[PDB]
């Protein structure tokens, strides 16, 4: 009977999700503890197409994310649109994208939502790698109170502090309709590489009024707070006499966020949505770095405020359901960076008093609008869309005295395709147009150049999606030509040189029950997900033909799950193929460890848990270990100043104890 959908994204609704013209998969916090998984990337790497590597170079911590879609640069999440209940996680979503600060907790979601296709007219910017959002725990609907605790050891280390991520949800919603949720979710521990320490406190206050059935209030407050020591990378000889070891004594990373999100929603009757949004983040993000003969200081501060309004309304037009979407949001983000120094010979780290060699602030205003129709027709659904972005940004140097500007536009044409074979078997089809933005540090260029354009994508998507309870399964196409991009792929980057790479590959899952073959089988589930990425260079130049870096042309994982009454055990495992360091792909390493071919491996995982009495206290607890047989393996970062070998995680012990009242 005619039901507007409106927002397709939101908490990530299972139909939702099986209804979607493209890519797209969602993991949700009941499988996180599965594999121990206590950080953003643990769960990202359970899912096809998603690489998201082990902390190093600029976010060797645990307050960065790391992670790229299909073979895009995974350093910094800096390839997709990063939202976290729809609200920009970066502090400078079109200037500066890379997340050196992703003020976002595994322990506060109820889910992750990566939609590769077919955001592309909704959300942006840097929606090549498609869109990535964190959905925030639910308000209990009547009080409810849950906690949760996993401490880890890499016993094979030479680091002994452990690592321990704690959460908590408490919340309620009163008869009167007003519900809050306080989610918090920490971090305190190293990891298994000296000099990792850390401390990471994300508090945050969830709120929801529905005084009636036509209004609807919402409200996310966050602060989250942290600092971490950077292990930062080992040359070759460090690595052979002790890979645990730390050489970068003075790295240290530290960042806040304030967060404020307030909306409404006007919802008359089933067929209309009206739907506004606004928001407001604060952000510092700052560390000591060695470089050279000097140690740095780096404090960069943020303010991103948005305000998004969005109509949705279905009608027949004969005998097809056209639901029309329409939106516009406006960004303004300003920033503030600075760079103090002093002399590694000297004792002392840099501060406030210290001179500086960097003081520049940047901004950008940016409009954008979207329109879209999903048109049913018998078991087709259609859904042509247009996304157009005016974006102003600037650049001012205070030191220089220099005070660039850029002025452009991104028309983003799309239609996707939905056609339901059966009733538990979708086909999609697809194609977006999609963008990167001219990022701060690439003014200079842009403008010197004489050409302001944006990063310009045409992608395209072809895939299933199959359910029928006892078997699930996808598999998808994905082609992306991803034009004047201002970091070129060449050797030596030039004012002119714009970089042209092309993601072509495919993407699959699967879940089945092994008990529907035998009883001997039951509760026994048996999983995979893989994907075949091949990311190329193809800007002329002395890199074209050559491999995107950080790209594994296979990576995925295999399970099985088996939940005899009050037990569960799970057996897991992640593989990946190798990967090139720098776009020349040397295949050699270098002494220092930052480049040379980086070995695939397949690492085995497993845990024991038992839910006592799923009453009383639901009380669950746990022991796993990762890293099963101490499989050696490292990834390497090549352009930071903690440049090096990274030893990847060994074999690691951990333990979970949860509770819900
Ligand atoms: C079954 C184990 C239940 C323990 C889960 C406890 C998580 C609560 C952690 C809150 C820690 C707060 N803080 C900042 C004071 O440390
Ligand atoms: C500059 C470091 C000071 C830390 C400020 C971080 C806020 C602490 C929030 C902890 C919330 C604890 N809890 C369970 C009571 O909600
Ligand atoms: C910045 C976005 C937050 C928008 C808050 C504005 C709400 C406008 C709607 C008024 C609601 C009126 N009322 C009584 C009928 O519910
Ligand atoms: C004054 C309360 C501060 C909370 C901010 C709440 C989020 C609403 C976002 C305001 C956006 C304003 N505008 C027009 C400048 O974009
Ligand atoms: C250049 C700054 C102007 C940005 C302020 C834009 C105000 C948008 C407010 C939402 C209006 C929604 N609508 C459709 C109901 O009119
Ligand atoms: C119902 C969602 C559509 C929102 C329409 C809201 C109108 C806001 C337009 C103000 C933009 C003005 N301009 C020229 C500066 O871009
Ligand atoms: C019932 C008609 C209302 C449908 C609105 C359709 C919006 C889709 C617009 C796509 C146009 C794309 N472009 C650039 C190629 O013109
Ligand atoms: C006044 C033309 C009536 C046709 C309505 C169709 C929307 C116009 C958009 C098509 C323009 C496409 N483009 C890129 C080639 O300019
Ligand atoms: C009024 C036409 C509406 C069609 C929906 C737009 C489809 C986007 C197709 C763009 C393909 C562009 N090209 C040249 C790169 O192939
Ligand atoms: C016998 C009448 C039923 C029509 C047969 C249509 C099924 C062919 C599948 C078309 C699905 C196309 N695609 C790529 C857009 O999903
Ligand atoms: C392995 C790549 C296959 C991906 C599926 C995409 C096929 C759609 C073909 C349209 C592509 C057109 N072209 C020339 C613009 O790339
Ligand atoms: C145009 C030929 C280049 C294709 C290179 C072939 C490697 C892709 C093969 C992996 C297929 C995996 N599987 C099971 C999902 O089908
Ligand atoms: C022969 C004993 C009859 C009991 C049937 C139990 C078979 C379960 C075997 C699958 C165990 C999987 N794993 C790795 C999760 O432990
Ligand atoms: C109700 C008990 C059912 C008896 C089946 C016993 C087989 C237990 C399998 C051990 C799985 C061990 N692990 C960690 C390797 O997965
Ligand atoms: C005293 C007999 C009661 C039978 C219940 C079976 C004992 C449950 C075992 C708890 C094991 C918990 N875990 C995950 C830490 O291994
Ligand atoms: C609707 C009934 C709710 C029962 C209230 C039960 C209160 C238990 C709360 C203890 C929370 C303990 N802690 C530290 C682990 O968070
Ligand atoms: C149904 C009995 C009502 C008593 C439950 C209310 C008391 C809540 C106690 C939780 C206190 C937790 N702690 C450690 C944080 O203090």
């Amino acid at each position: 009977a005619l039901t507007v959908v409106g927002d397709w994204l939101g908490d990530a609704r299972e139909n939702d999700v099986f209804e979607h013209a493209g890519a797209r998969d969602v993991i949700r916090r009941e499988d996180f503890a599965k594999t121990g998984a206590t950080t953003m990337r643990e769960v990202l790497n359970r899912i096809p197409g998603v690489s998201a590597p082990e902390n190093n170079g600029t976010g060797s911590h645990d307050l960065a994310m790391n992670f790229g879609i299909r073979g895009l640069n995974p350093r910094l999440a800096s390839r997709s649109t990063v939202l976290m209940d729809g609200i920009p996680v970066p502090f400078a979503p079109y200037g500066q994208p890379q997340l050196s600060l992703a003020p976002v907790s595994l322990g506060n979601m109820d889910a992750i939502d990566v939609v590769r296709g077919g955001g592309a007219v909704r959300y942006g910017p840097q929606s090549v790698g498609g869109v990535v959002n964190f959905v925030t725990r639910a308000i209990p609907q009547d009080f409810g109170i849950e906690a949760g605790v996993e401490g880890q050891l890499s016993p094979t280390s030479s680091q002994n502090n452990p690592k321990e991520t704690h959460n908590l949800m408490v919340g309620g919603t009163a008869d009167n309709g007003f519900g809050t949720a306080l989610l918090y979710s920490g971090t305190r521990g190293s990891d298994w590489r000296e000099h990792s320490a850390t401390r990471i406190d994300d508090l945050m206050l969830k709120s929801k009024y529905a005084p009636d059935e036509v209004h609807t209030f919402n409200s996310l407050l966050q602060y989250y707070d942290g600092e971490a020591d950077m292990p930062g990378g080992l040359s070759r000889a460090d690595y052979d006499a002790d890979r645990w070891q730390s050489t970068r004594p003075y790295d240290r990373f530290w960042g806040r966020r304030k967060l404020a999100s307030l909306g409404y929603q006007f919802q008359p009757d089933s067929q209309h949505k009206f739907n506004i949004q606004g928001f407001y983040t604060q952000t510092l993000r700052s560390g000591y770095l060695e470089q050279g003969k000097r140690i740095t200081l780096s404090p960069r501060n943020y303010w991103v405020r948005g305000i998004e309004p969005r109509y949705s309304q279905i009608f027949m037009i004969g005998p097809s359901a056209h639901e029309v979407g329409v939106g516009y949001r406006y960004l303004n983000e300003s920033t503030h960076e600075m760079r103090y120094y002093t002399a590694t010979s000297s004792g002392q780290l840099p501060s406030g008093s210290s001179p500086y060699d960097r003081d520049t602030r940047s901004g950008t205003e940016a409009h954008a609008w979207y329109l879209d129709d999903k048109i049913d027709i018998g078991n087709w659904t259609i859904t042509p869309g247009m996304r157009f972005e005016h974006i102003e940004s600037y650049q001012n140097n205070a030191i220089t005295g220099t005070h660039e500007e850029v002025s452009y536009n991104a028309p983003l044409p799309a239609l996707n395709v939905l056609y339901h074979l059966t009733d538990s078997w979708n086909l999609y089809a697809n194609t977006e147009g999609s963008f990167g933005t001219v990022q701060y540090s690439q003014i200079g260029k842009a403008v010197q150049s004489g050409n302001v354009e944006p990063e310009k994508a045409r992608t395209w998507e072809l895939g299933t999606r199959y359910d029928d309870g006892a078997l699930t399964a996808e598999m998808g196409l994905f082609l992306i030509n991803f034009n004047n991009q201002y970091d070129s792929n060449q050797t030596n980057d030039t004012v002119t040189a714009r970089g042209k790479t092309r993601h072509t590959g495919l993407e699959t899952q699967a879940r089945y029950d092994l008990g529907t073959l035998t009883p001997t089988l039951d509760n026994v589930s048996i999983y995979a997900s893989y994907a075949y990425v091949n990311a190329e260079i193809r800007e002329k130049g002395d890199t074209y033909g050559n491999l995107v870096p950080f790209s594994p042309k296979h990576k995925g994982t295999l399970g099985v799950d088996y939940k005899p009454g009050n037990w569960t055990f799970n057996l897991n495992s992640d593989f990946q193929s190798s990967q090139f360091a720098d776009n020349a792909n040397t295949v050699k390493e270098s002494a220092d460890g930052s480049t040379g071919r980086i070995p695939g491996f397949m690492l085995w995982g497993a845990r024991v848990a038992y839910d006592f009495g799923p009453q009383m206290a639901d009380l669950n607890l746990a022991f796993g270990v990762k890293n099963i047989f101490d499989q050696d393996y490292f990834i390497r970062s090549y352009d930071d100043n903690n440049k090096g070998i990274y030893a990847g995680q060994p074999r690691t012990l951990y333990m979970q104890g949860s509770l819900k009242f």
